[PDB]
């Protein structure tokens, strides 16, 4: 496992979420679904916790962009690029913007919403790339995880708690 440089992560347990926007590709309820366990893979794991808000700046920000979409890095159009997310921090920090022209999914059918959010959740929680091909960290997670027996390898584990420590 890796972390970002000057090992930037939070410095408090309970974080904030807000889901911003909504993708035409998905009923609004399988969004949500889809968030939360993404935010559960990591809570299960250490001690944070998290709440949503529905109005106002929460610690990670979640929404779906095109192209450019008012930070410095615009998406790419359909594949390559799906998400981004930026390290702990205040604002923009901790932020998490998925790319809408790829077709979010439930399943496996198109980019499936669950596992790509809770890699870059990970993102937001202060976790770089793994060089473990099974973590899921690995840039190469989209590809190379199976969704019927998702498990969060050891590296991931070991990587989040080297951060925040193994639950209470
Ligand atoms: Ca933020
Ligand atoms: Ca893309
Ligand atoms: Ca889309
Ligand atoms: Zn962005």
């Amino acid at each position: 496992f890796r972390t970002f440089p000057g090992i930037p992560k939070w410095r408090k347990t309970h974080l904030t979420y807000r889901i911003v926007n909504y993708t035409p590709d998905l009923p609004k309820d399988a969004v949500d679904s889809a968030v939360e366990k993404a935010l559960k893979v990591w809570e299960e794991v250490t001690p944070l916790t998290f709440s949503r808000l529905y109005e106002g700046e929460a610690d990670i920000m979640i929404s779906f962009a095109v192209r450019e979409h008012g930070d410095f890095y615009p998406f790419d159009g359909p594949g390559n690029v799906l998400a981004h997310a930026y390290a702990p921090g205040p604002g923009i920090n901790g932020d998490a913007h998925f790319d809408d022209d790829e077709q979010w999914t439930k399943d496996t059918t198109g980019t499936n919403l669950f596992l790509v959010a809770a890699h870059e959740i990970g993102h937001s929680l202060g976790l770089f790339h793994s060089a473990n091909t099974e973590a899921l960290m690995y840039p190469l997670y989209h590809s190379l995880t199976d969704l019927t027996r998702f498990r969060l390898s050891q590296d991931d584990i070991n990587g989040i708690q080297s951060l925040y420590g193994p639950p209470p």
